[PDB]
């Protein structure tokens, strides 16, 4: 594909909008509805301990990149059927950009 | 009208990104390409000191409310013909509800 950074503080107020609600992004923040994302982007779907991922998500095994997180915020049930995510999706690029900005940062 | 609120952190980062590039916004700060907005909605346009204005924000005498402002950011020139400022506008509500949220607080 093509993905562009946008803006860390913006993808950082639409995290906190958006995402926050069921996730945590801090090293060693708890698993809640969505299991902690730090460290995301080196990793695999379904590997956080302690959090109980759905068969869709384990078995879907995606690797965490730019690209594959900027097409499963587009729609993550599309991308990822049976997931249990209920979040329709970021419809526009730049707004993924700017969160995605922010999640590679806030993630490491 | 009808203006509903939105988020104040959203609304902030909007402003950094669209016009902090212009503006500052604080008590005090300084005038810039345009006027400090601090005050705002107690103000009618064109009486900030020190600041040149065209002598169309003067003689539009726009009494700055969250309506006023909505409409003025939807379109700045369309609003104020005459107008200096340099922004195309901010098409969505949802955008402007933030922002004006924004606004409101850091403005008083
Ligand atoms: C609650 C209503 C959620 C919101 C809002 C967001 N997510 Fe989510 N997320 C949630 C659940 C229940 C799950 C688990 C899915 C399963 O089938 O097990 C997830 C999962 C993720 C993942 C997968 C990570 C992994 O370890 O495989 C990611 C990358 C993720 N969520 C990101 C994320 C972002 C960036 C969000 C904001 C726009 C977001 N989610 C919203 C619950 C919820
Ligand atoms: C520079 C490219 C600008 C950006 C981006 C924004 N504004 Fe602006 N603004 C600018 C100028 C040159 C002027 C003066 C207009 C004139 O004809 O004299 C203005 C004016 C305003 C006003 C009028 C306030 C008054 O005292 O009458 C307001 C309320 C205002 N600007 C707000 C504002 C906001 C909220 C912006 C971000 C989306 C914004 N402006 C962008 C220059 C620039």
């Amino acid at each position: 594909t093509e993905f562009k950074a946008g803006s860390a503080k913006k993808g950082a107020t639409l995290f906190k909008t958006r995402c926050q609600q069921c996730h945590t992004i801090e090293e060693g923040g708890p698993n809640k509805v969505g299991p902690n994302l730090h460290g995301i982007f080196g990793r695999h779907s379904g590997q956080v301990k302690g959090y109980s991922y759905t068969d869709a998500n384990i078995n879907k095994n995606v690797k965490w990149d730019e690209d594959s997180m900027s097409e499963y915020l587009t729609n993550p049930k599309k991308y990822i059927p049976g997931t249990k995510m209920a979040f329709g999706g970021l419809k526009k690029e730049k707004d993924r950009n700017d969160l995605i900005t922010y999640l590679k940062k806030a993630c490491e």
